[PDB]
């Protein structure tokens, strides 16, 4: 990543064994659960693309997801280029392509010198956000179960099934009450319009 | 967080993996027992609103819980916009709404100029302040028992049930006496008035 | 906690989350031996007061304990504003009452403000004290087993013995040869008066 | 590694125990799966030749490869030779050979030299370029399967298939539809030309 | 501990949480296993004598152990006190006594005032040294063996026995031959005077 | 160990407690297999003698090995003196004996004054050497094979025989033909002289 040292200036740092370890730990427990990607962008806080790169490329599994990923990053890549001609003056910074952007065609000290220029121009932070757009498409894919399908049942207590409920939607990026059980229903029914989440689980406690 | 570096500004630095993953464990472990709270606190010491964020963000359970925290922030939210409203001066540095402060329409460069500020413009300590007020009410949705069912077993050690009496006041956040059992109530009676938790625990040992 | 930059200057770093993590793990192993006095110590090197609430909230059991130290505290607090009474002239620092050492009245800004003045005020080395008081009183009322009781039993290495009874000694804050076995106490009887304890040690090898 | 100081010259500084432990680990745990290779590129951030000898000598498995290694680093050594033979001045730096840039027979002094040089004479880049060519050798020979046999199962979820198909294809450095079942096969060839894996994967899901 | 800071002067630093874990941990492990000792040494590197009191005071067990090692310490306290006797000028630095080494009756302040004089009084330095007198007896004590009944079994690889013996005598602080097995003593024998323990040690493999 | 600080001197720093734990554990899992060679030299990157002995001190059990690494060390130390003897002048620089260079008879501070002296006398590394001479005896002694005895089994996988002969002839410090079983040795007879490992493995894989 690029940090600030001591001094105050903006420069390049190793990625550490700590932060490698972490995502490749979280994308073994977690696959592809919403909660991997405030995570992945939290852990390539200060990433350079290469250092992104090397996120990705440490996992293991999941070569699906890897090989769409690579597709979203491609189709942005492409954007960026439609957006962004570029035209080298000895010495002097060239414009980033797409695919510069993306760490495949641009080297370490490139990307450097483009984040650190005066003003920045934020390969790295680019480059993540074309990266999550592209981990956001693949949770909601690994999504399992439409809300449709997210009922209460019979004995389940009411937290529970909300948990089920929004742990869903947050996956797939009135139906509460819809899709509660009978006697949960009805106690939600005379609680009236503008009921709070916190009111609403109160009364189905 | 924002920290101070060695030679004494105040600068951004990425928020660690090892307090990502202690925030998240501490979750997976302890739900939202009372003691989570001041694990948070302590956790997202100097934290930007986007650090806030991202502890929140992390955690994959419990999504009932921070729905319920959302609204909290919400309302704490429009509160603020309402004793604080707001009129860009090129170059300036614009005031927060609550929107900004909980770090939904602000950006990190925007964060770190409030909070970095003379005087600072707290908006990292302003949030934490909101997050915290939602998830105390979360803690006493989810304490599960009344302070009127902690009452000492037959056999029950008196250290014991104090243990279970006071946990359950402070996730609900004289009657120690009448929920004894009735060998201890009966000692504890002959003690008077004005006995401390001390010479009560140790009259019953 | 307080400390000491890489120019030299006292500045506030966050509590870390391994700090955060020693504790609350030392508590869950030892509960209240009498060693967990000095890890607390030695974990708490200079805290402000705020981080010594930290670490004692942090505890999710013992609060029949936590109770017995909060009133411990508040005794030390009263008999501080009893030799300390107090009387704000703008920008100037004031007085820190009992409950501004305990860090329940008093800011985070205020705590700094004390701990690096020319003198230093030592509101945490002060709460410090009071909070160990308390924790002593603590490892008192849960020692389980008083020294009469500690007697070698008839196949009992010595050393065993001796490590019993000078655990329980410390727990509790002549009489080991008294509670020696028979074949050990008249052993132990034959050296005579001022043998050392490596000596009586030995002599019962 | 040669990392930037606080200050900002370029020192060199000790492997640490964490980096050692963690190319080890991996190692033992991935043997010469892929995603093996970034994560030793990522490792030996900033190594020295020393450094790189280092991490492939801690290796206490997988000797024919480490062999196989040694063969493909003294051939890229060779062609470095034929490509730049070289001819000492007191004081003065000498030019590396294949073997200097391997760290055979250079000194860590001479490494740091040339790496630290205006401009450097990245030798630890250089020796690390032909340690990949050795690795990604190695991952090849060791993979188990063709992609040829990579064949959806009946029953087989079409996900798993692809991540078994884009595993392989990854390790041997319309075969997709070709090897797809029949009840998917058919699904993928109404899809026609040019559908996304993203838009397989939904189909077939 | 006392360190040396980036910019060279000698600053008192806090015991850290992992020296603190690795002392504690190894006493659980080792017990007085000989080994025990250096690790002493090396994680009291720079101890104050407070941060020796921590190290010895965190252990739980052993308390038979840690009251013999208080009567050493008390011992050579005395001496000192006998070889250096004391007489305080306002703002002056006061000499230490042997229970101010052992810092029962010294401050932090005045340990590290010692300390860091130009000379040095190594007050940390002075205590480590008893107190590892201390450990060396502890050892000795524990140590369950005669080297006299270190013998190879019939069966019993010579290194095996090798590793027996020396391990004893380290406890402990021709007799190999003499210990030795029928077969190898005959071999071992007719090696004749001046033979290597790594020359016994290939006769008997 | 001494190492640059960030200003750039070269200052005495302490051994680690990650340092001294890296290396008792290795050593307590792969003993005296040869890649725990390099694992030693690189935990004892700028290590004085102090540290050395205090890693080699730190090992609990192989002590037949710690003893014959003695008889190296005081055998290079002996041949040490006899190429540099020595003849103090007040407050001046003595020259080192062997023994001094092993760090029995030298202070920590004539260590240091030694090391980083300009130009340095590289004690640590002197010292590093014969002690590496001394393991690297030990890994030979303590190789359990003869490679004459490494022979592939009828349904031995070749990569697992390779494997198993080059680990052997690493710890030992034509014959892979001669040591195949008939069905490889058949087709490595047919590759002809001067096929690749790489050759070989892929013609019998
Ligand atoms: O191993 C490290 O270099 C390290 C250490 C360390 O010196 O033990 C610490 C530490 O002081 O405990 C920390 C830490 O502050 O938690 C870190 C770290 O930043 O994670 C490291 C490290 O860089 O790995």
């Amino acid at each position: 990543p690029i940090v600030q040292n001591l001094q105050g200036q903006m420069v390049h740092q190793c990625i550490s064994p700590r932060t490698l370890n972490a995502w490749v730990k979280v994308v073994e427990e977690k696959a592809f659960s919403p909660e991997v990607i405030p995570m992945f962008s939290a852990l390539s806080c200060g990433a350079t693309p290469q250092d992104l790169n090397t996120m990705l490329n440490t996992v293991g599994g999941h070569q699906a997801a890897m090989q769409m990923l690579k597709e979203t990053i491609n189709e942005e890549a492409a954007e960026w280029d439609r957006l962004h001609p570029v035209h080298i003056a000895p010495g002097q910074m060239r414009e980033p392509r797409g695919s510069d952007i993306a760490g495949t065609t641009s080297t370490l000290q490139e990307q450097i010198g483009w984040m650190t220029h005066n003003p920045p121009i934020p390969v790295g932070e680019i480059y993540k956000r074309w990266i999550i757009l592209g981990l956001n498409k693949i949770v909601r894919m690994y999504s399992p179960t439409s809300i449709l399908d997210i009922r209460q049942g019979p004995k389940e207590p009411f937290r529970d099934y909300v948990d089920r409920f929004y742990k869903t939607l947050r996956a797939e990026q009135t139906l509460l009450v819809q899709n509660a059980n009978p006697d949960c229903k009805t106690i939600l029914k005379a609680l009236g319009p503008g009921a709070t989440l916190e009111e609403m689980m109160t009364a189905c406690q």
